[PDB]
């Protein structure tokens, strides 16, 4: 049991799809009985991605002890078992404020704090912590090679290839290799430039992962093999595909986990990518169609509901249904009016933070359930879905979070401190990752999970006012989970329709193209039984 | 009114005297009446250099405002009469905690923080800072251009030239071109490799300071100035020397001033170095010689008492004595005895933290004032000289610090909270920068001054307990200053004595060449006047 | 066996020694029984040196196959018995003549001929040539890396050692360490940038050779092995010394000749050094004193004679005599007349071309005759003392080369188709290399080297007139050596004089310091015996 690594970087432009890559290829080496685990080191100086704002970088990830992560580990955990964790992610940000925090503790016992090796031991210290206890780590290094941010990081994993030895270390190198039409070629010169710029930072690639916009041919392969004086079969084609599930297909089709297998002197069976094969069949041949309307506030950057769009795509998959996701801005609800929530064949309402653009997804829960258009609500998409159902079937004039209105007649969501009823008596914290929920029985969320109890992840401050909930209970609504000592409301149900379901918790970070999501599954069938009734 | 910078670079090695040239340019342009200062970027991690130890990185500077500081920062107050303060010293570890503070406060916006602009701007803003109001600021670069640790320093600079335009901005950059045997020539080789490193990180030279170890002839400085593409007269030859304060002299006389004056349009009258001629005769023509023993805990690196030094060699001009410093290990008196301190025409006991050393330090004092031996301490030097007298003189058996013997019968040195009498019974944080003293009529340190109230620096903790003091003031001891509403002693003589004063402060922070020091003038007095006796 | 290569690069500065140590390291390797060789790969555009003048380049150097080469081809024949030929020195000149010739015979067949891979293949070709057939070919690259003009021969010696593999190549990198004053060490800096420059490029260093004033210390060496990841035995210190005679200990007691036994899987016995051994016991321990007068037109460099100036301490070695070797400009005995040939013991006349200071070494070889100061002159050098007889004791006025006067009436010195006698009337071109020459009985010379036959290298145009030969002998002059069918004249000597010879060939090419030669041994010797005389 010695540990591998294998060290991705990337080189000529950033957008190379190193993550998926690297998953890919972690699921290949899964799929032959190995432990496996990736890292992402990202070289920018935020201590974590909890301040970046999701129209900006994309979703905040969230592991299930609570860490806030680059949307990568998403990818991460779609591809493996391996369950992430903090040690999974860390930032430059972070290095700095691990060192300058030890700095104070006196640990340094006076001595002059220098790039190399007090930042580089840092690096070093994480990677290993992060590794260690596991038969292949993959380690992608955020940036392109070349750039000043990255090379900490690139020195770092230079030094620990020399301790290790090339026994136990890789470096794999994605490139692009673009056509000319002018030349009628793809061009290798790139990689060559890209190549130099590693050699000087003293890393000889050992993988070439060549991506382009179409096959690159053995006669350029060959070229490149020679230029990085490494064998033909470690340079591998990676051209643009329809879909990431085809890419372990395509990695292992090129014998690179035989490769990788060889150099780390590991005996294990052919990988079984049967559940990826089944995956591919699936998406390729779709039975019906679906329209599913996606209102939110951060909708001009798609990558902020990453992992909500992947989650439709796997309750596609497990119903052979093909899902059209139409994202649609929540504010165009408030000023143009529910028109443009016409032809949806199902709604979905998914997180987010601040009063811009919640009074549009306050309608947009009011059209779903008066209309009878099925109904998934994340997070705010829950607080959407209760404010909704207090204004208008409770009849609580105004009804809002104090996130929003502070001081409205009927905070039905609040702040646990906060809580308080119509008349102003009172009773007598970010929730970050895996909390167990007990659901209610005969409950619509108990059939489909079908067990008392489930495990979903938490980013939320504003909790259901338990103070103003039985006067909403009393009104229909039904609490269908709960969670902890002080019985908060997880999932909530309209029952009066054909499936209206809104959780506080965010499902789609644990649906996987291979295993679904019991909810997203639920979800996605009743909008096509709902497009068969029109 | 258009502030100009004039930047310094190092390269080849690191150890060119880039304070040293700049400090000595900042001088010529001085003697021209301009307002000028200088800025020391140090790439360290270490926040500020108060946690760095005087055995690794030399003395901690204190500057008025209580900043401690790079010791480059004492070369520069010893060239120029421009006041540091903290905005004239800052390290990447500083623009880094700024960077993350302002992450914290949200400043950012839920942007990705990035070396470039956001570390690049930090560093812009701490330069402009410390810049404006002047009429030229030298912003000395610490590293050596090629290496990673400078590389956001370069592009900041790279930066401020571009906005600022070259009419208001120089590049300075200090080579080695070393002589060889073997061609019996000096090398313009590694000034080519250096140009070259530092044109890729898209930085032009206007001034090339050619170091070596004798003068770089006319035919080599030609081929530097045409492979940089810069005037013959931008290329400075500046071999080693024996004083530092002929530096000014040799930059004029190559017409440097000259240049800089031209590029930035400065009507300036010629520089007048009158003051720096009569430094330099006064230093090559001693009258007479004394021999004066350093008795510290860090003389195993001599730059830990860099000012007490230069301080001692400013004595000397004074008199037109020569000062031959005998560094003396404190711990060798405690095993070997007071055998070592024989030959020695006076004593300086420098400041110092920690109990190692210091009881050779104690039996130091004691020599020092029975033999009627000159004798000065700063800071431990003045806590030994008072433990002495207290243990010796005022029969205070086994008198200390707090900070040494926390659990002493006579505390004589304590912190302020610590204050404690003999029996036990009671009364009723760093002291750093300038503070107001009050000297006592009829004392030493009153005449020397020739002022009632001084201003002096403090880098200490641990004060003169006023609860043990009358007890040794009654027996022969004397306040000789005094500061703030707790009347805190600064000062103490012993008067049976032809020369002995100790002080809390650190006089030597305010001591330069061409101005001395009252206090060590008088101290490298009575060495000469002891020398004439023996 | 597999054929070994030592590739000998430098960094930093040209001026490292890279032939010296290459030599050295060779001495050591052909004491240990290894067939070894050395070749030297010059950056210059010159097809070879035979066009350089020699106070540019320095002295020709000419094989026993009759090559025009770089004086370090001289170095490395003093250091190994292994014979140097066309196939030890090439230029970039050559190679592209090489390429640019090959394309006219249409052997590339209308290809794009390019830099790689057809110049590097070209380059590739000859160092195989040169080296196959050895145990250890030692190549010197000529020019510091980093260096535009490089480029293409360490791209082919990269390509060499991924082909011949890491088993038989070894990358041997020379460096500058320098001292600093101002921090009292050696730096490793410019060595870090130097090598960073080697990774670049494609080449991994695998011994560094440390250059310096002084010792590099264990802990600068241990930094440097750090920095390069390379062990400690493979970094090696080599100071300055005051005899290159030592640098095969200073590398041997380092075990730098068992690391490269090691690598190249070498098993020979341990090298015994005791030739060299003896050669600095000898040059350490002389018995008498002598001053030599070198009277040419080149000791503005004095390289032009590097062959002749090691001859003569050669000639020391064998005498025990220590020569101080002054060098006279012949120009300056046209002007000042004999007054600056007073005080030598002997007088040298080297060779040359061109008739500037020709009349002022004709003063000289007079003055040495008739005054019976011992003389040895080479090539132009017999020809200046030939005239002098001719004009002085024979009465044949203005006697002269046709090279210097074509229509003079005496020509004793013109080419063999120039022939004619003093009426005009006549019989019924550089000469190159080893020949062999006919000694004559009861001459000097057929003593000193004590055979009838001997074998020296020639680099000449103009012979001895044989038509006016007949007339010069009835003078008294003899003829003591002659070559070919023509009879031509190789050596002639005055007997009328303690020691006076002359010899067309370079006898300079031929000597040695452990073997020396018999004319310089006898013409120090005859230097010593003058001395002692006077
Ligand atoms: N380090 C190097 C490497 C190569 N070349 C020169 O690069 C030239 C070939 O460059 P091309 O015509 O663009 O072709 P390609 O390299 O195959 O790149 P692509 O895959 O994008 O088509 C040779 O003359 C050379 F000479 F080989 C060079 O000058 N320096
Ligand atoms: N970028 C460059 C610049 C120069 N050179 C080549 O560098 C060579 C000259 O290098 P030297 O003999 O060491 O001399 P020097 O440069 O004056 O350096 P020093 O001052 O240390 O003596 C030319 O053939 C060249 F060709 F000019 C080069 O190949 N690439
Ligand atoms: N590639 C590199 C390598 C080093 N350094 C930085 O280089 C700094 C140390 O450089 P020094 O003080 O000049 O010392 P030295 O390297 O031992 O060189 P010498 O042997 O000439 O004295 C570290 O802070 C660093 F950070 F390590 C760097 O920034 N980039």
């Amino acid at each position: 049991m010695t540990t591998n690594y294998i060290f991705v970087t990337g080189g000529v432009v950033s957008s190379l799809g190193k993550g998926i890559a690297a998953a890919s290829l972690a699921a290949i080496l899964e799929a032959r009985g190995l432990n496996v685990t990736i890292m992402k080191l990202d070289p920018y100086i935020n201590v974590d991605p909890g301040t970046m704002s999701p129209i900006q970088h994309g979703e905040v990830f969230v592991t299930e002890d609570g860490a806030e992560t680059d949307l990568d580990l998403g990818h991460y955990e779609r591809f493996i078992r391996t369950k992430m964790s903090r040690r999974n992610n860390f930032t430059t940000g972070r290095i700095y404020s691990d060192v300058l925090r030890k700095e104070r503790r006196g640990d340094y016992l006076g001595a002059t704090v220098q790039v190399i090796p007090h930042i580089t031991n840092a690096i070093k210290e994480r990677v290993l912590e992060g590794g260690e206890g596991h038969d292949v780590v993959l380690v992608e290094i955020g940036g392109t090679v070349g750039d000043i941010e990255s090379l900490p990081f690139l020195e770092a994993i230079r030094q620990m290839a020399v301790e290790i030895g090339r026994e136990h270390t890789l470096f794999m190198h994605l490139t692009l290799v673009p056509y000319m039409a002018a030349s009628g070629e793809v061009k290798t010169k790139p990689t060559q430039h890209s190549v130099k710029e590693l050699l000087s930072i003293g890393i000889q690639p050992d993988i070439l992962i060549c991506r382009s916009d179409r096959a690159v041919p053995a006669n350029e392969r060959a070229k490149i093999a020679l230029f990085c004086n490494v064998p033909e079969k470690a340079v591998i084609s990676l051209k643009d595909v329809d879909s990431i599930y085809k890419i372990p297909g395509l990695l292992k089709s090129q014998g690179l986990d035989d490769y990788i297998c060889k150099r780390f002197s590991l005996n294990c069976p052919e990988a079984n990518l049967s559940e990826w094969e089944q995956v591919i069949f699936e998406e390729a041949n779709p039975v019906s169609e679906v329209t599913i309307g996606m209102v939110g506030k951060y909708i001009e950057l798609p990558d902020a509901y990453k992992s909500v769009i992947e989650a439709l795509k796997h309750g596609g998959l497990k119903n052979r249904v093909s899902v059209n996701i139409k994202l649609i801005d929540s504010q165009d609800v408030e000023t143009r009016g529910v028109e443009i929530l016409k032809g949806l064949d199902a709604i979905l309402v998914p997180g987010g933070f601040g009063y811009r653009g919640v009074e549009g997804m306050i309608t947009t829960a009011r059209f779903a359930r008066e209309n009878n258009i099925p109904y998934l609500g994340i997070c705010l998409g829950m607080q959407v879905a209760l404010i909704d159902y207090a204004r208008h079937v409770a009849n609580m004039e105004n009804a809002n979070s104090t996130e929003f209105v502070p001081d409205c007649k009927y905070p039905v969501v609040a702040l646990i401190t906060e809580w308080r009823d119509e008349n102003g008596n009172v009773e007598v914290t970010m929730r970050l990752g895996a909390q167990q929920c007990q659901l209610v029985d005969d409950s619509l969320v108990r059939q489909l999970y079908n067990a008392p109890t489930i495990v979903e992840r938490h980013r939320h401050r504003y909790e259901v006012n338990n103070m103003l909930l039985k006067q909403i209970e009393d009104a229909g609504l039904r609490v269908a989970g709960r969670s902890g000592d002080d019985q908060l409301v997880e999932i909530i149900e309209v029952p009066n329709h054909p499936w209206f379901v809104a959780c506080q918790f965010h499902p789609e970070f644990t649906s996987t193209p291979r295993d679904g999501h019991p909810l997203f599954a639920g979800f996605v069938k009743a909008a096509s039984e709902f497009q068969k009734r029109q």
